[PDB]
């Protein structure tokens, strides 16, 4: 009314659950009342005050029962497996957060939409063809409030949308194919071991191999840009680092161009979710980052031989932190305009 | 004359279990049962990050595996009843899934169709003898059913334990692994299920301190020893590879060489001894249960009293494993 | 007045000196020499794997680069006789190469065109005074010409061992540091400059035993401890972050409960205290010197006798740094 | 030119790829050393010829001898002069040196290895220069007539893409391509942040922490290997947290439209003791030691068609240690017989 503040739960307090309750401190128009895991509130109030990769929590954490404290702000925790079984509207919680990798499609999701549950989930990972996928600052204008559920695409996906967009906008992508060299995740196995997906790669070390492995991101990027739908294809290779990603995107375009006019293009479509940089960076330096992608312009190629040009563009990405990022910016603007 | 092992269990321990007996001559695998879709089992097998290519061929066949242009049977059972080790001849089981490590539980192999003992890879309760083969296999007189070939980290600590009290009498000591990474530990940071909070921590990318319970129990290897040692762990980033230092306090003074002389009229296939100064790469894939390092010794005389010093490395893996064959094989043959 | 200084070896120790240093009104560098140029000195100092970006501003000029609005020279003179500080006004170096850590060869940044005094960022022997900030920092005068900030690990085994000696009585003890990896060790297996064939293993994919003399100089600290502890080293493959063990003898029973009680007493500035079960990533960056850990103490009782196990952790890059700017500006303040 | 006729090799610098040659060297029929020259103290070498962090324990004994090592029982002199001119090769009936020290990369540096009681002929660890007729085995190894006297055995990354780039070119036909190696960190990176002494501010972060972007020169001079991809492809690198194993992807246009089915049965058919196939869905550490130059992946490849037009994805795994080595060794060993 005066002072609306949208109340949100956390389903999955995993890698991108903590990291977006973290953020979600300095947003004004939500906050978080109830967080649903697998283990109790010792267990997560540890990981958010502790963290590997992203650092010390900003603040006081301090276990109670039932849940924990964080600046003095209680947030209840629960352990239900199953989300048709949690009771989101006993805190008031009216978005979830859906971010425990199991339930990341639409018929999954809203099985956190009932009478005793939430009204509507942003799915933290692409959620099937027939889920509006939502990349903050690219297609967030595609929302009017009234959805249901909501992906916010994968941290792939964030990274490279503004990129291609750019590309489209300024000379046309006629085809391209894009590698992202990723950090390894806790979906991979941390020695040799059966994955439980039967994915044959990921079980195996992930902090000791580099790993292929398949991603959907450009498949998919029809469902944010549609003017690009079929025209890109990609795959990963993860690698031992325990966050921080790169992007690479190999593409032919409808005009010719020099490496000077790429760069320039990007520069010109910088905003805060897409930054630019001309530094010769490394994976450790963009740990951490607020942008959803991080173009690099030392990394860029435009390759001319007998008048054909294969153009090469490249941006960083944490996949933890950028991908967050964009989530909680796309979950602060769908909660404002929801219906 | 050929001893068959069955096995339970195709983790990190099973596999390996199953490369090392294709280098024993004399000991076969003749059934391994593992809930596990064979496919992926196969791959496993055929190809691992710490210890290297499968020494052959591995193809998945209908009802198990070819291996070496060899048929060997792989089931899936949840309940050890229903596993007829018999029929394959397997006289011994190597119990390592974790989840009947009891002597009860692992009884459950011992039936009309099963085998005849059982070897848990895990501590395995009050009525189980716990083996480190050439420290105290002379314990078996084979009318046991389970017994347990302790831990990776027992398997260590022991051999060198054992010199330090058969040449000076140990008073009391401490123990810290400086000790690989392992499959319990969080790839990264995330809800640990049985609850460590350190466990849940990135394990390839922290030093984790851990508990460790082979100083606590060495009384079951060496009772001498009962109540006389404790210890912890630090958990680092490499994936296989361990070291264990020990401080104690002796009954009689030592020197460093006198030390080192002990340690090498203790060798054996199963307890090492080297003077190189290696490092954890170096270990990878040995069979020694425990490689003592002379270069690591330390005798501190202050005022007239001593603190020892002695190091031994092992791969909680393959040295582990080495072991274990060891101890199917000599059980196996004791009847 | 503000006190100019120089840094010899603008290296982990060296640039993370100079990070802490913009927060200390006593002290400025005013000039940096290493073996390199400007550019590769700023793109270092500006990004850090593990101490992140800089928390500020950075551009490179001719000669130097300037950092927050205020210009610094950067030189490149392999000799330190052959560095001119005092064209800088520089008073006090930070020798921070690994190359010079001795009285005979810091004091070579001594001279008519160089410096007045300078603190070596390392163990200098044992005819320099060895300062571990709030464990010895009063035997210093401001008189002396060369002075030591210890090791990292010496940093860390100080305030431990001194409140063991301080509430209980150390008869003797050994010491075990699990440390991170660092630049004298070599990525890949090969001949190491030293000799050492140990640090000539590839340093982020092994376990690596180490001498250190930490444990055994404890004496230049902590005078009643001289001769008392012995130590080695554990490296293993994380890039910075480490953990000193002591498993001691003492000369009266306790418990558990008394010995962290006692170093929680002890807490300040540089030695914290902690009953969290951390992890090493959790101490990155740090500015205590040393971090008790009470979860991991043991009091072993055998049959009436005792032995003591202490913990403690340590940025080996931030810990020690904070504890050698510490050291500088209370020198400084003092000097004559 | 030996009675004997086994042909005697001389290595020059004993790092990664000199030791790992003479490792190699240990199982060749009819090639030994029989001379090492190096500046580093002989205990050093012997010490990390013994233990291998990512290649293994050696393979038999090694012990320090007055002048050298005895190895499996067999002496070979282990010598320290800095200059070429100074190696007596000639003594040990050396007649191809492998010149692995980085420092003698050219034909008149290298060539000083020539001299009156010196080598005959030799083969450089690295690009060359352009005197120098530059070597991939079983890609080009027809084009030495034994005249050489200096010839390059050209990169790792180089002897990875050029039996898969010749493949395409065979088959298809190549129009242009980029590549993207992804690839173990390197003892020119540095283990901590630190000034990199070559000016690379890339190399200049903690190579086990990062992933690090750098220049590579493999795809710009493929054409010293096959002269009709000349100016036809270019490339990139991404170094990241690995000790040794590496893979390049290769992102093309061809000159006629194709399937992922023709595409990796064209490899199959390209496979030789230098080119390996596999359709296992492998990871890094599996390619650790093989002895193929490069190791074609039929589970990576693409073929992308969008509006008529195609971008071909063809992956290869190598060693960027033993791969390299194995293919160095199969070239000192042919060069050496057809020198004769
Ligand atoms: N880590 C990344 O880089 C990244 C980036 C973008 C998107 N994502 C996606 O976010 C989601 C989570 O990824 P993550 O890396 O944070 O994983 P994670 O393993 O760190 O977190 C998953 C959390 O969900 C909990 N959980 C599992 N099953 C549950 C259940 N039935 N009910 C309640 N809680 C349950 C787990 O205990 C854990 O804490 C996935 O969909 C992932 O694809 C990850
Ligand atoms: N954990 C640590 O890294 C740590 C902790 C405490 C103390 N120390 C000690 O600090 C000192 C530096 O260690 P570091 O880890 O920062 O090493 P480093 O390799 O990161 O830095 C050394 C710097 O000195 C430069 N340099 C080398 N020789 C030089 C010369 N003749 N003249 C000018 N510059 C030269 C180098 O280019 C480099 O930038 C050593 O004495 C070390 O023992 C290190």
């Amino acid at each position: 009314s005066v002072d609306m503040v949208v109340k949100v739960g956390i389903n999955g307090f995993g890698r991108i659950g903590r990291l977006a309750f973290r953020r979600i401190q300095n947003v004004e128009g939500v906050e978080v009342t109830r967080i649903n895991d697998l283990t109790d509130p010792n267990m997560l109030a540890h990981l958010l005050k502790y963290d590997t990769t992203q650092g010390r929590f900003d603040g006081t954490v301090e276990v109670k029962e039932g849940g924990f404290e964080v600046n003095g702000q209680f947030v209840k925790v629960s352990a239900e497996r199953e989300p048709a079984n949690i009771d989101w509207a006993t805190d008031g919680v009216e978005i979830v957060l859906e971010a425990t990798g199991f339930f990341a499609s639409k018929e999954k999701a809203e099985q956190h939409i009932h009478e005793n549950g939430a009204k509507k989930v942003v799915i933290t990972a692409p959620g099937g063809n027939d889920v509006k996928t939502v990349v903050f600052n690219t297609n967030h204008d595609i929302l009017d409030g009234t959805e249901t559920v909501i992906s916010g695409a994968s941290c792939t996906t964030n990274c490279l949308a503004p990129m291609a967009k750019a590309l489209q906008d300024n000379f046309g992508v006629k085809q391209g194919l894009m590698t992202t060299i990723h950090a390894y995740t806790g979906d991979q196995m941390i020695l040799d071991g059966p994955h439980r997906g039967g994915d044959l790669r990921r079980a195996r070390a992930g902090a000791a191999n580099i790993v292929p492995n398949s991603t959907g991101a450009a498949k998919a990027i029809g469902l944010v840009i549609p003017e690009l739908n079929g025209k890109l294809d990609g795959a990963a290779q993860r690698v031992p680092v325990p966050t921080g990603s790169v992007t690479e995107l190999v593409a032919t375009l409808e005009k010719d161009v020099t490496v000077e006019e790429v760069n320039a293009a990007m520069k010109a479509a910088a905003n805060d979710s897409y930054g630019y940089t001309e530094d010769p960076i490394v994976s450790s330096d963009i740990v951490g980052i607020s942008y959803g992608s991080l173009f690099d312009a030392t990394q860029t190629k435009v390759q001319t031989v007998d008048g054909n040009q294969l153009v090469k563009v490249v941006s960083w990405y944490d996949n933890e932190m950028s991908y967050t990022s964009q989530l909680v910016r796309t979950l602060e603007y769908f909660a404002k305009i929801a219906k």
